[PDB]
């Protein structure tokens, strides 16, 4: 008898995914990383070369973190000393080894605690961010040139994001953007002076007597925001003027009679930047398209180039406006943005006039632009078969629009379904990646003839050992409710039989334009409860869910915590009239929005469910960040939607929760849904009389990824489901 | 048939003990209020009159917390808007009502946020403490003098305590003593200024927004102790036109020569008042009796009269040196202290004589001096029966120490074998308070020739109630350990039969100079548990337990965390070989310093318990307060004690925790043992890979006694009981 996947092989990774993590550094040669070694491949032929020795940097003194290579290989970025901060922010310590002389570089070095640095897109120029300020090297062993001297820890941040607008809004730490060939530095200056802390206590190792507080401008429902404001300064100006002139691109008149958001930069060309702004109340964006003004020195944006971008349903964007992608002579642009009917399709604009052309449509969306040549335009799209949960790569001839071939359709159907692609430099080679619903299958093409060079990485070694293993199975389909459908997938036990009734818990997400149905394959916790608990467990795209059009992604637009929350209900009882789930043992967890909603359902008083886990769960709006939560659900006052935001807590359905078995769970650090989401959910429940499960992790963050916390806390999980379901 | 104590009886309180809590406000008579109304009663005959009627504030429009007459019966301070802080300390505010005009005073009222207030102890004059500084009223409707103007929150204490203090010293939050009659007001002043702060996160009602951070002056282990300084100034020569002069008192050289705590201030006569000064070493302080001199209008502290007080085997004093009692004209004074043998007796003292005589000896102690006359001392010890767990009121003739008359022992010794008293102005009236073995009984006595003149409150109703309930026994005894004896306790359920085999939980606290095995009767949760789960919960008092002498309670000193630990693993040990007791079912339960030695045990190794409950827990020395852990232990550092606190954590030992069911719960709001401590426990338990079971509380301290957590806290903590125990 086969063994099963159990939890210690998930919390072990016994059986490990096998990956291809490659990079581009020109138009035909990437690195890749293989025994410590660092070689370059030629694409075309696949044949190779020792990049960096692994033995080059052993006497070191520091363990390497993370290496970069500056654009004209002609020196290496070496990171060491990370240190975390939130999702995307780190400081670390730099040193720059000089390939050529092989030697590394002692003089002039990077500052220790460095919070950001990049090399210029061209040559070896270089930017970085320290003590909230910019600098710039024109070359690795000589004096950097200050940019800034307004930085100022937690006040004001020069080049880099102050916390929201790294999490919300950029989804980086850096805030600055080289012109294409180097000569001009855009940066973007926030400013949180008068933006509250959230404050919570870190404690460290055992010998730390006194807690610390961690202190963090955060700005929550409906308080003040920080203010922001975007400049230019020339570099190549840098070695002839003893202070180069930062020249500020100042917002549009629209946005600046109110708060507003500076949400994308791109450059167009070596003279022209373009920019989007977004007023606090997100339906309305404007982007203005920015020239270099030789005599005066300055930046002009013409409005007759300006884009107004708007939305009635709900908010612009899918978490905000889409980025666009300059033809070469950056004269025109394309953008994907909801068409008429609500599908979000790619857009045809003249920068100097107002009406673009769609030049995609039909009930399904373009999930990203990849790549633009003179030629064609690359794109994913979930199209194919019209399964939402599906993406394929398609190219799309710019000089007849109703020439498209889609690329990865039919390489391998059957075992893939869900693609993502790496151009190189001139998009000259494309690696595809295949995730699922096969085991994940890395590939090499030639985008002359698109033909297959090669397989990269099959997984083949994986392959072999799950075939002593009773891996459980995926379903992908629908169900209709309303004449509109909606995806669910479930992952089967090995040996599903229809005919017997099994328990089922309900993996539950569903935060605005979210996802939980498709056809990636996964090795994770469902995968230990369906083959060794015999569990089913499964996940409900509805109301709110994206990829499907703005009718059913608007549909909580203002109303979080609504039909979200109860077609999640619905979904539960679908199930159980699918005759092969035992209605008396179904079960509901989730995390961060997850949890939100698990908490809401079990709150409801459906009588649907027996016990369910809400890990890091927000439990009322008000509590979690302006730029998130305002975009569905505007204002907290009185003029505008504070009755909902009310309405729409955890803590109000204290009561309901005498009706089931419930485990809560948060890291005590979690600076994104703050540990007093949970603290105030516990309280409601203590006042009503209510017993239910709970677990705080301490100096966990949102992510409870820590090594230890990570097994700690599903093997937590893994006991109270077994118990709820009577499990031996 | 008949009911059993439940768990509902024990939260709703449906079994009430009656008490009769009365004031002495002469030799007398006495305050007892009665329907909400003031009755004064005469001790002699037991007849009584109104003093104050229930109806006289129908309409004072703010609710009365309580209430306290002027000595000269004359006043009444109204207090209300009380707002709590810590163990002793809150903010209030007062009005005055003239019992002689019938009249609300409206004139020259106390403050709001009011910290301390306290009559003259003669007469009606008034001292009180606000914003950090004292006040002075000659008359209620008069304007008051300011006394001190160097009051600063958090920084500057005048006439109250700081956090430490006021826990760990004072038991009080007040910090003023007045003299005999009122002429003189001694006060303590207390600066913070280097002492680190205790921060942690309060969450408040749901609409809060962002969490408060309580920032408290608290000095942990080997940290910065705030200093102190004493004065004492003339309230009958204030003036409204110049600054009161508050004459300093300063603490002895061998005191000075480092940090130090003022531990005592007890005034002897009318002009002399006495001082003890503790050195940060605990084993060493000093006495000082100062005289005050018309000439200078100082106070002088003659070197003859200074006396010295040390230990070599621990520290000095049960928690601290204990109060002198000054004979009427002040020359000389009775004090316990441990004796050469190590057992606390009491000790006469002359004011200028190094040398004191012991009026009382013997293997047993005495717990406190009661009241004394020119012809008695009368005290309370655990002389009786020899049992260091009761308590009995005792006479000693002053002029001939071999007549000691006990007065308590036997009244009623089936029902009462635990006393404490209250003696009227000039002890010429007593009242006997009654708390064990059998339910609490009040009377009153006089002096002359020891009269039981009546009974008070016999509890006969909640008797008449009891009857109709299946109440569980105690049985108390000891066992030996190295032919030292140690008491212990069983609850046993109702019908206990010795042929059965019982769960059996240790309910522990085991700190330093504790007592857990006594005869007092009492209604919690382990009357609960022994009632209707029939659980053995038992108690025992090892090395390091109080009243039995310096060998058993200083066996720890410098040491916590062994013994104390190892003995309560002993008496379960033996008890699990007791035919009544199922080994395979044995727990163990405390809270606070029963909290660390239950987690002390469990990752012990021992193999005897299954499971164990942690309310509280200190987890590691450094993280408690300087004041009380110094004492055990000494300082934290390499020269003194480091080690010790090292190896004395519950964290060191987390891996051994793998072989029992844990539940480790905290409120949030500790202020006593902070948060930190579980905080750590539980980070140490997810580095090794142990489960446990958790449960904080938010916004609760270490009382975890708001109404609806405490309801929480015990049904919880019964769930995890009954479920370790296999119980229906
Ligand atoms: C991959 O192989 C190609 C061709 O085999 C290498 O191209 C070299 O091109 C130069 C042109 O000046 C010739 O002199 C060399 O003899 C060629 N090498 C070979 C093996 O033919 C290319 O350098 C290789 N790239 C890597 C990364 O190994
Ligand atoms: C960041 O924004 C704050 C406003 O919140 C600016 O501070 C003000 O600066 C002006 C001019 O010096 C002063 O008159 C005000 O008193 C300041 N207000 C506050 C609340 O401090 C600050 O100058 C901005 N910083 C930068 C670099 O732009
Ligand atoms: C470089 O130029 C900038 C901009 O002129 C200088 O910044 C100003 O500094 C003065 C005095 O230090 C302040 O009063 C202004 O408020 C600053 N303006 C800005 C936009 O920061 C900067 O100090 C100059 N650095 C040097 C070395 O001259
Ligand atoms: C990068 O682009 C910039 C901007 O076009 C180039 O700088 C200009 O160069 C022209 C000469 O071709 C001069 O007439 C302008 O005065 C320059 N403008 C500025 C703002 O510097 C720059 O030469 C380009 N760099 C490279 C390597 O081609
Ligand atoms: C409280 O005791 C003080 C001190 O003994 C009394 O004050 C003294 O009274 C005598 C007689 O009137 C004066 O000659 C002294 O000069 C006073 N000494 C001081 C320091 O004031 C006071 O009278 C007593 N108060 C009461 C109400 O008995
Ligand atoms: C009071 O207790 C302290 C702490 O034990 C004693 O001080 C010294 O402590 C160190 C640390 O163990 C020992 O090495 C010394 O032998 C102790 N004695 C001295 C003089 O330093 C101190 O002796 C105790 N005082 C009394 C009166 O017993
Ligand atoms: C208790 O009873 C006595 C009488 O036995 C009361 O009487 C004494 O005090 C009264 C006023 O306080 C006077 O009217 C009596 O003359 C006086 N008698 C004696 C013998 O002292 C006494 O007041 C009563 N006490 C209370 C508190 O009601
Ligand atoms: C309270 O204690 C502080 C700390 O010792 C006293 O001020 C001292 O400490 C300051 C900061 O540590 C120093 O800057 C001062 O020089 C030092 N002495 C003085 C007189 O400030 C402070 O005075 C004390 N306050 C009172 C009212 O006693
Ligand atoms: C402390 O606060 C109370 C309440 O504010 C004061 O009492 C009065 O309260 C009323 C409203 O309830 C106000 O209109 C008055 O201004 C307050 N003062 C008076 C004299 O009525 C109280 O006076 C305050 N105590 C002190 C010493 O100022
Ligand atoms: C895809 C994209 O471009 N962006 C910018 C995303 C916007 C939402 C981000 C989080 C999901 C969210 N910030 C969060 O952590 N929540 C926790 C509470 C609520 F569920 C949201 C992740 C990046
Ligand atoms: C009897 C007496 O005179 N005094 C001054 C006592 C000294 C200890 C005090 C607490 C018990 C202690 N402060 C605490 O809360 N701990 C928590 C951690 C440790 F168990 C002690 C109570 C008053
Ligand atoms: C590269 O270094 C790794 C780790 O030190 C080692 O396993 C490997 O053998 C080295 N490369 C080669 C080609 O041996
Ligand atoms: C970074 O820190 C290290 C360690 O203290 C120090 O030796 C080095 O000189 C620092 N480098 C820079 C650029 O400051
Ligand atoms: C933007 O949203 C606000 C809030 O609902 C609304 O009042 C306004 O009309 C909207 N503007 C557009 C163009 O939809
Ligand atoms: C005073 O009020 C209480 C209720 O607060 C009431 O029970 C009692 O009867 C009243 N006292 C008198 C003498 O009526
Ligand atoms: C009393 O002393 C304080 C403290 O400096 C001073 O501010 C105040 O003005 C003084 N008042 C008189 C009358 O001297
Ligand atoms: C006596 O018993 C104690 C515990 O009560 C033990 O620790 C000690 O080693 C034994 N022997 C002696 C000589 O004290
Ligand atoms: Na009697």
């Amino acid at each position: 008898t086969r063994k099963t996947y159990t939890l210690t092989d998930y919390l072990k990774n016994t059986y490990r995914l096998k990956l291809y993590s490659l990079r581009w550094i020109s138009d035909h040669e990437y690195l890749y990383k293989q025994e410590n070694n660092i070689l370059v491949f030629n694409a075309e032929y696949g044949n190779s070369s020792v990049f960096l020795e692994n033995s080059t940097f052993d006497e070191f003194g520091h363990s390497i973190n993370d290496y970069s290579i500056s654009p004209d290989g002609q020196f290496i970025l070496l990171e060491y000393n990370y240190v975390k901060q939130w999702r995307h922010s780190y400081t670390a310590s730099y040193d720059i080894y000089d390939l050529n002389k092989r030697q590394l570089i002692t003089e002039e070095r990077i500052p220790n605690n460095t919070q950001w640095v990049t090399w210029s897109p061209v040559g070896h120029k270089l930017a970085y961010v320290w003590n909230n300020d910019i600098y710039v090297k024109i070359e690795p062993n000589l004096p950097s040139y200050r940019i800034t001297w307004t930085g100022k820890e937690d006040i004001i941040y020069n080049g880099i994001t102050d916390w929201v607008y790294e999490e919300e809004v950029f989804s980086a730490y850096s805030a600055l953007w080289w012109s294409p060939n180097g000569t001009f530095l855009a940066y973007a200056q926030f400013n949180d002076t008068e933006v509250p802390l959230i404050e919570y206590s870190f404690y460290s190792d055992e010998s730390l007597q006194y807690p610390k507080t961690v202190r963090v401008p955060y700005p929550k429902a409906g308080a003040v925001n920080p203010t922001v404001k975007f400049f230019v300064v020339n570099t190549d100006s840098l070695s002839s003027v003893t202070n180069a002139t930062s020249i500020q691109i100042t917002a549009p008149a629209s946005m600046l009679i109110g708060d507003h958001y500076l949400c994308d930069v791109t450059w167009a060309t070596q003279e022209r930047i373009s920019l989007q702004w977004l007023r606090r109340i997100q339906n309305y964006s404007v982007m203005d398209i920015c020239d270099y003004d030789e005599s005066s020195g300055r930046w002009n944006c013409l409005v007759a180039r300006q884009h107004i971008e708007m939305s009635t349903t709900g908010w612009v964007g899918r978490f905000r406006p889409s980025e666009p992608h300059f033809t070469l002579d950056g004269n025109s642009f394309y953008k994907i943005i909801s068409n008429e009917e609500g599908y979000r399709h790619i857009c045809y604009f003249q920068i100097d006039k107002k009406d673009c052309t769609f030049i995609t449509k039909g009930t399904w969306e373009v999930i990203g632009i990849e790549a633009l040549t003179s030629d064609y335009l690359y794109y994913i799209s979930n199209e194919y078969k019209g399964m939402p949960g599906g993406r394929n790569l398609y190219k799309i001839q710019l000089s007849d629009y109703t020439k498209v071939t889609c690329l990865s359709c039919e390489l391998n159907p059957e075992r893939c379904q869900y693609y993502s692609v790496s151009f190189s430099k001139e998009a000259k080679y494309y690696q595809l990646r295949c995730s699922g619903p096969g085991l994940p299958l890395y590939t090499l093409h030639s985008s002359v003839n698109d033909k297959g060079l090669r397989v990269l990485e099959d997984n083949s070694a994986l392959d072999k050992m799950l075939q002593n293993v009773q891996m459980p199975s995926k379903k992908l389909d629908f169900i209709i409710l309303n004449e509109t459908k909606f995806w669910y997938q479930m992952i089967l036990p090995p040996h599903f039989d229809k005919s017997k009734k099994y328990p089922l818990l309900l993996d539950v997400y569903a935060g605005p334009c979210s996802q939980k149905a498709d056809t990636v394959f996964r090795l994770n916790w469902a995968t230990y409860l369906a083959s060794t608990e015999n569990i089913i467990v499964a996940s409900f795209d509805g109301r709110g869910s994206g990829y499907q059009g703005d009718k059913i992604m608007h549909a909580i637009n203002r109303r979080l915590g609504t039909f979200e929350v109860e077609d999640q209900i619905e979904a539960a009882r679908q199930f159980s009239k699918m005759g092969f789930v035992d209605n008396k043992r179904i079960a509901i967890w989730g995390w961060s929005y997850g949890g939100y909603v698990t908490s809401m359902v079990l709150g409801s008083g459906s009588g649907v469910f027996k016990c369910g886990i809400a890990v890091a769960p927000v439990s009322r709006w008000e509590y979690y960040d302006s730029v998130y939560t305002e975009r569905y659900m505007g204002l907290p006052t009185p003029e505008d939607n504070l009755d909902h935001y009310r309405n729409s807590t955890v803590m109000s359905r204290a009561e309901n929760f005498k009706q089931v078995e419930y485990l809560l769970i948060h890291g005590t650090a979690d600076d994104n849904v703050h540990f007093q989401q949970s603290a105030q959910i516990s309280k409601a429940l203590v006042d009503v009389g209510v017993d239910f499960q709970a677990m705080w992790y301490t100096d966990e963050d949102h992510g409870i990824a820590s090594s230890t916390a990570h097994q700690h806390i599903y093997t937590h999980m893994s006991h109270f489901i077994k118990q709820c379901f009577s499990l031996p």
